[PDB]
């Protein structure tokens, strides 16, 4: 996956007008948008097709898929039917649940991203202690795309070590949650950024500023 | 606790509005509580909740297995309750802040959170099972009153019930298609969740009536 400027916009605004406007304002800087449940549950799955029509961006559906295999398969089918290029899946529910998603992705020409460790404080309670094993499970399953946390670069580095330099790694938590774009890109292929762009006084200037700060990494 | 008719919750995981409405209508004399998940919501929109309320007046549990950071969890809960869900199901494995975020929205909005502890599928044994007792204890500490645990592992369901106490409300999927037994499950759970063995039946009403007949002494 070739992500422009190593920057993925997390579009978590919950109003169609604002989401489209803000994405349009930063469109020259990105070609990849992460769309999650805040926007989808507020405006419908048809929002994905609308983003493709307006921006011709790739769409990662951040749905943190975390059900049994039967239900995971259905969620992935509905998601890819809506035009998502990729879907993010939790690893914590185990290998069969991940495989269910991989199967649908292969059938429909899409990608699965495996979420290993998360960026929030609560991730330390259960996820963190399982994360290396979840990453190894991904490797065993042939997963090529991973998500790990900007806010813990030592954990992000370990995740990179496990999956190898050939796998693709994206990372949320830079900006609002305190992560640093440049440090994160030592290990991740791309950073995910939401609020520090879409809540900024001037979203375009915010995106341009982030990119300026990592210019030597592009 | 919510008064679930016949201790039986329909898992409506059909992905077509016409079929989902037909089947739900057919079993309405037996079931007043319906679990709507992402297979239906992502296929037909959040307005499917509105449609179910309009047509059936059933309680709606939004099975969204909420599993994000606190900020995003809050947004998901707000959108879900705005659409008319009575309750939402939240994963415990992302930790206490993520659960608290959902509880705070539910409190503000006058709705309920169900905490999913252990899951029913084989993959649950890899990571979830070993965390489940602690996830349940965390729920009790946070003031969670409603829980989800697996029909297919009676021994685990019993332990979950012990942890949360007799006053907590516990619902349980895995009977029927996944092999769990309704009667045994209801030794510990307040209600069983049943999907495919009802909604794929030639006669979903007869399937529901049959399940209920088999547990009639427990009603
Ligand atoms: O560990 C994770 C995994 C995520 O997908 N995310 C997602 O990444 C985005 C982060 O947005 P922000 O830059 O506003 O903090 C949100 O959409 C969030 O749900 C995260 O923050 N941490
Ligand atoms: O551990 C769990 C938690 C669930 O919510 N579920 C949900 O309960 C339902 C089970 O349906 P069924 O009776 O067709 O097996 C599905 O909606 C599934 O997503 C489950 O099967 N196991």
């Amino acid at each position: 996956m070739d992500v422009m400027n190593r920057l993925i916009l997390a579009m978590d605004l919950m109003n169609r007008d604002d989401a489209l406007r803000v994405t349009g304002e930063v469109r020259e800087y990105i070609d990849t948008v992460k769309i999650g449940y805040p926007l989808v549950l507020s405006e419908g799955m048809d929002i994905i097709a609308e983003f493709r029509k307006r921006f011709g961006c790739r769409i990662i559906a951040d749905f943190k898929v975390a059900d049994i295999p039967e239900t995971n398969e259905k969620i992935c089918r509905a998601t890819f039917k809506a035009g998502a290029d990729a879907i993010i899946v939790h690893g914590f529910p185990g290998a069969d649940s991940v495989r269910a998603c991989l199967n649908v992705a292969e059938e429909m020409g899409r990608e699965v991203f495996l979420l290993t460790e998360m960026s929030h404080p609560g991730a330390e309670m259960f996820i963190q202690g399982a994360a290396d094993e979840i990453a190894r499970m991904g490797v065993d399953l042939g997963v090529k795309n991973y998500v790990g946390p900007s806010v813990r670069p030592e954990r992000l580095s370990r995740l990179r070590e496990i999956i190898g330099q050939d796998s693709f790694l994206i990372s949320p938590g830079a900006g609002a949650q305190g992560g640093d774009p440049g440090e994160t890109l030592r290990f991740a292929d791309a950073i995910i950024v939401g609020r520090s762009i879409f809540l900024a006084d001037n979203p375009a200037a915010a995106a341009a500023g982030i990119i300026e700060s990592i210019k030597d990494l592009l």
